[PDB]
């Protein structure tokens, strides 16, 4: 049966709710959207529902809110924000035209946290082992994250931790800005058609972040960052260069001076030999020979946490809609089929 709704007007709209969900309350600011913590007295867990803005404005917007709700529907993993429960106030199609997400209330996230201070050996290893956990399961599945970095993990006290934003302007990657300084270089700069292992280079990242308490490539701009970069792991030798399919960029690349890799011993001082290890294994500038998920679980490093008994993997995820052009209405409907055809978790 259709459980009762009720209206109530939080973040400049009205919020049309099932009556389980009690006593929301608008978080984060606006930094994650339009979301508010409550408590669902069914589950008696405390949840974030975040309410789809204008979800099929576009053909681009109808397709997105499919994306999302997708991507959210498949995830099933511990170290990843999946989906408690999907619901619109709709009876019908025609009615249809709000999506509610409803996912795990995590009291911070990790930027948040981490506030300019270095983390013990033990916390980083922990932190970093969920995050690469999460990973293994996301890039199973042939999906990529693309933006990770600590703001969109989100963490609880106990430092359990959940990947936010997986597989979703130029303006706001302008400029000394985070969100730029976690992004695989290839990616930054449109060298090639990027795989799976630009996640694993934002991984390094955050993982020496956590090290030193503070940000690895802090660059004013995209070529400021571009050369703090080669200045650690080199410049790139003859094999790379002719991946860079980009002949603009490829071009540009060769007009900069030679520079060897550094000794990350000497960058990283003070730091676990093993983290040392990893983070050269990570932040290797050929994508090709970067470590995967799967391989850096079983990097010695995460010795007192790897079980490859507990590392799951996901179920086949279908992503042929993206090379597939609809009208909205059509997106519309293939996510009210969604929608309807949600089943909660045990
Ligand atoms: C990280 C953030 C910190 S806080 C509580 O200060 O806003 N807490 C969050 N816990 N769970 C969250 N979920 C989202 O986004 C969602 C993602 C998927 C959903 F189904 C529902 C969501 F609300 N954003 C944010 C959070």
């Amino acid at each position: 049966e259709r459980p009762t709704f009720y209206r109530q007007e939080l973040n400049k709209t009205i919020w049309e709710v099932p009556e389980r969900y009690q006593n929301l309350s608008p978080v984060g600011s606006g930094a994650y959207g339009s979301v508010c913590a409550a408590f669902d007295t069914k589950t008696g867990l405390r949840v974030a529902v975040k309410k789809l803005s204008r979800p099929f404005q576009s053909i681009i917007h109808a397709k997105r809110t499919y994306r999302e709700l997708r991507l959210l529907k498949h995830m099933k993993h511990e170290n990843v924000i999946g989906l408690l429960d999907v619901f619109t106030p709709a009876r019908s199609l025609e009615e249809f035209n709000d999506v509610y997400l409803v996912t795990h209330l995590m009291g911070a996230d990790l930027n948040n946290i981490v506030k300019c201070q270095k983390l013990t050996d033990d916390h980083v290893q922990f932190l970093i082992y969920q995050i690469l956990r999460g990973l293994k399961y996301i890039h199973s599945a042939d999906i990529i994250h693309r933006d990770l970095k600590p703001s969109n993990l989100a963490v609880n006290e106990d430092c359990e931790l959940k990947i936010l934003d997986f597989g979703l302007t130029d303006d706001e990657m302008t400029g000394y800005v985070a969100t730029r300084w976690y992004r695989a270089p290839e990616i930054m700069l449109n060298w090639m058609h990027y795989n799976q292992t630009v996640d694993i280079w934002s991984v390094g990242c955050i993982m020496a972040e956590l090290l030193t308490g503070r940000t690895l490539f802090p660059g004013t701009d995209h070529i400021d960052q571009l050369k703090l970069i080669l200045r650690l792991v080199g410049t790139p030798g003859a094999e790379l260069l002719k991946k860079i399919s980009s002949e603009s960029a490829r071009n540009y690349i060769q007009s900069l001076t030679q520079m060897p890799k550094m000794n990350f011993a000497n960058v990283f001082i003070g730091a676990n030999p093993l983290a040392v290890d990893l983070l050269e294994k990570m932040l290797v500038l050929d994508s090709d020979k970067r470590i995967t998920a799967a391989q850096a679980l079983a990097h010695a490093y995460f010795a007192q946490y790897h079980d490859p008994d507990d590392e799951p993997v996901a179920d086949p995820y279908d992503q042929s809609f993206e090379s597939r052009d609809l009208l909205i209405d059509e997106w519309k409907s293939l996510t009210y089929d969604e929608v309807i055809s949600f089943v909660p978790p045990p």
